[PDB]
C-alpha cells in the first residue's frame, strides 16, 4: 500500500472533558468521510479507545487525526500530542456544558501553542431545549476567551457524536445530505477546513524530526514516529539520532510511511514513521530528534531567557532559585536540569523575565532559538528559549 501526496496536508485532534464524545467523534469523522473517500481506512469506536492516530479527508485536505484519552495520567503525552495540532477540536456534551477538563485541556493547548480551536457541542440528541443550548454555547466561548481564545469567533457546530456512527454503522455509504447527523459531521468536518488555516510548512530547511514513538515492525526492524518539523526524509537518507543517549549514533532510512503505507518522501508537517537501518528499539528512543548529519548537537548546558509565570497564570507564587531542579520540555520529552542563577541574585519571583544558566542531567538535542517550558511535576511555572550554548 502506498500513499500519495495529493491535497494539503495538516494534524488536529480531539480534547475535551472525559466522557464528553471525544473518541466516539474521532470514529464518526472517519466512517463519515470514508463514505466519499475509499483512501480512508474505516476506525471502529472500540479500536481507538484502546490505535488513536487516524486519518480522514475532505474534499480540501487529508488530516491526521490524534485522539486524546485526555487523562491526568496521559499528560505528558497530552503535551507533545496537542504541540504537533494545527488545530483542535473541543468536545463539550451539550447535557453537561464545561468541566474541569475542558478547562484544563484549553490551558495546555494554549500553553503548547495550539493556534486554532473548533468548538463540537456534542450530544445534542440528549438536549432538545434552545435555551440550555444556547446557555452551553455561551459558557464555552466565555470560558475559551478566559484564556484568550477567540472565543467569539470561533466555530461552535452542535450534532451528535454518536447518532452519526451508528447511521455510518447502518450504511457505511451514507452520503452528505442523506442523514441530518451525518450532516452534522460535515459541518464540522467545513468548519475544520475553513477556520483552521494551512500552515506553512519549513520543507526548505534541514530534516529534523522529534522521535514521538518507537517501535518494531514485526520481521522488518525499528521503526520511529514522529510529525517533522522541518526539511524533508527518504529512504536512502543518511540521518543522525541525537540526544538522551552516550554518543550520537548515524544511519540510514530504510522506509518512510504515512499512516503504514508507503511513502515517496516525507515532508515538514507530516506525521510518518520513518523505519531504521541497524538500529534496535534500544537505540532509539522517545525524546530524541532525528536530524540531516550534522545538523543539530547534543548539549547539557545551556543559558535562556526565562519567564516566569504568574500565580494568576497557574504558577507558583514563589520564584525560582539556585539549585532548583524542575523538569524541561524540549519538543517531545521532558529532562531534570538544575537551575543557576547570576551571582547576587537569590531568586526570580513570578511575572519576571530574567536569563539564568541550566545544566541537564541528560543530552539533548539543543539550538539557539529552541523554546522550551519549564514544570514541576504536573504544573507549569515557566517559558523559556535558549539563547546560548554553553557545551
Ligand atoms: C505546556 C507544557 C509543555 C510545553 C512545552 C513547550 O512549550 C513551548 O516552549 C511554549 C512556548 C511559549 C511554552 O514554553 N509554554 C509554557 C507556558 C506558556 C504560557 C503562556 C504562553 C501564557 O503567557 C504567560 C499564556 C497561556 C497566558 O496565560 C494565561 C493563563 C492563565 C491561567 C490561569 C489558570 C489558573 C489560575 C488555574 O488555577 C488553572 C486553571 O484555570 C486550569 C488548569 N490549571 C492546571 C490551573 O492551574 C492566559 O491563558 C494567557 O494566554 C513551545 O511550545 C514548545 O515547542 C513546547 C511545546 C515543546
Ligand atoms: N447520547 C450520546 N452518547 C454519546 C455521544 N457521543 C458519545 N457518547 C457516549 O458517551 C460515552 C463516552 O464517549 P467517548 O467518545 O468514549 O468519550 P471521551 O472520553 O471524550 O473519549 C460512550 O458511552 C459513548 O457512546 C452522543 O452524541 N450522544
Ligand atoms: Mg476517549
Amino acid at each position: 500500500g502506498e500513499f500519495i501526496r495529493t491535497k494539503p496536508h495538516v494534524n488536529v485532534g480531539t480534547i475535551g472533558h472525559v466522557d464528553h464524545g471525544k473518541t466516539t467523534l474521532t470514529a464518526a469523522l472517519t466512517f463519515v468521510t470514508a463514505a466519499e473517500n475509499p483512501n480512508v481506512e474505516v476506525k471502529d469506536y472500540g479500536d481507538i479507545d484502546k490505535t488513536a492516530h487516524v486519518e480522514y479527508e475532505t474534499a480540501k485536505r487529508h488530516y491526521s487525526h490524534v485522539d486524546c484519552p485526555g487523562h491526568a495520567d496521559y499528560i505528558k503525552n497530552m503535551i507533545t500530542g496537542a504541540a504537533q495540532m494545527d488545530g483542535a477540536i473541543l468536545v463539550v456534551s451539550a447535557a453537561d456544558g464545561p468541566m474541569p477538563q475542558t478547562r484544563e485541556h484549553i490551558l495546555l493547548a494554549r500553553q503548547v501553542g495550539v493556534p486554532y480551536i473548533v468548538v463540537f457541542m456534542n450530544k445534542v440528541d440528549m438536549v432538545d431545549d434552545p435555551e440550555l443550548l444556547d446557555l452551553v454555547e455561551m459558557e464555552v466561548r466565555d470560558l475559551l476567551n478566559q484564556y484568550e481564545f477567540p472565543g467569539d469567533e470561533v466555530p461552535v457546530i452542535r450534532g451528535s457524536a454518536l447518532l452519526a456512527l451508528e447511521q455510518m454503522h447502518r450504511n457505511p455509504k451514507t452520503r452528505r445530505g442523506e442523514n441530518e447527523w451525518v450532516d452534522k459531521i460535515w459541518e464540522l468536518l467545513d468548519a475544520i477546513d475553513e477556520y483552521i488555516p494551512t500552515p506553512v510548512r519549513d520543507v526548505d530547511k534541514p530534516f529534523l524530526m522529534p522521535v514521538e514513538d518507537v517501535f518494531t515492525i514485526t520481521g522488518r526492524g525499528t521503526v520511529a514516529t514522529g510529525r517533522i518539523e522541518r526539511g524533508k526524509v527518504k529512504v536512502g537518507d543518511e540521518v543522525e539520532i541525537v540526544g538522551l543517549a552516550p554518543e550520537t549514533r548515524k544511519t540510514v532510512v530504510t522506509g518512510v510511511e504515512m499512516h503504514r503505507k508507503t511513502l515517496q518522501e516525507g515532508i515538514a508537517g507530516d506525521n510518518v514513521g520513518v523505519l531504521l537501518r541497524g538500529v534496535s528499539r534500544e537505540e532509539v528512543e522517545r525524546g530524541q530528534v532525528l536530524a540531516k548529519p550534522g545538523s543539530i548537537t547534543p548539549h547539557t548546558k545551556f543559558e535562556a531567557s526565562v519567564y516566569v509565570l504568574k500565580k494568576e497564570e497557574g504558577g507558583r507564587h514563589t520564584g525560582f532559585f539556585s539549585g532548583y531542579r524542575p523538569q524541561f520540555y524540549f519538543r517531545t520529552t521532558d529532562v531534570t536540569g538544575v537551575v543557576q542563577l547570576p551571582p547576587g541574585v537569590e531568586m526570580v519571583m513570578p511575572g519576571d523575565n530574567v536569563t539564568f544558566t541550566v545544566e541537564l542531567i541528560k543530552p539533548v538535542a539543543l539550538e539557539e532559538g529552541l523554546r522550551f517550558a519549564i514544570r514541576e511535576g504536573g504544573r507549569t511555572v515557566g517559558a523559556g528559549v535558549v539563547t546560548k550554548i554553553l557545551e
